[PDB]
């Protein structure tokens, strides 16, 4: 289960919605930020929960999974161009020190965040830093999509 955030324009998303088995073909031609199997680390780092069990009405969960859950055999989420500015502002507003304070490698190991492997507790700082790097890559992707008039698709499958 790899995760990526794709950029889709209006004509293509409407075409997609007018029609997620073989989603990797309809999206095959779209630009994407691919974060391999680190998508749940990212979800956890921003929300304290797994994407497999998010808190109800969690805007930060939606910041990663998308404003709209089109599917959930792998997630497919959508965030309209009209919704990206808010998502971007939400992520840029986060206090990094705050996120770090909340991040616990012990909680991550216990909650069995995907892929479900344990980490030495000595890697807490490094893992967190790695997550912040993915968050920064996502922010840059969203900003590009917003500025170009496109929409975002979170694909996890």
């Amino acid at each position: 289960m790899i995760g990526y955030f794709a950029e889709i324009d209006s004509e293509k998303i409407n075409q997609l919605l007018e029609s997620m088995d073989n989603i990797h073909d309809t999206l095959s031609g779209l630009r994407r930020l691919d974060i391999d199997k680190r998508w749940d680390f990212l979800h956890f780092g921003l929300t304290g929960t797994s994407a497999f069990d998010p808190a109800k009405n969690d805007p930060l969960s939606r910041a990663v999974l998308g404003e709209h859950s089109l599917e959930d055999d792998g997630f497919l989420g959508l965030t309209w161009n009209q919704e990206l500015a808010a998502t971007i502002d939400r992520l840029e507003s986060l206090d990094r020190n705050e996120l770090r304070k909340q991040f616990s490698i012990k909680r991550l190991n216990e909650m069995e965040i995907y892929p479900g492997v344990t980490f030495s507790e000595e890697l807490e700082g490094q893992l967190f830093a790695s997550i912040m790097l993915d968050m920064e890559k996502l922010i840059s992707a969203y900003r590009r999509m917003l500025r170009q008039g496109n929409h975002a698709l979170t694909v996890i499958v």
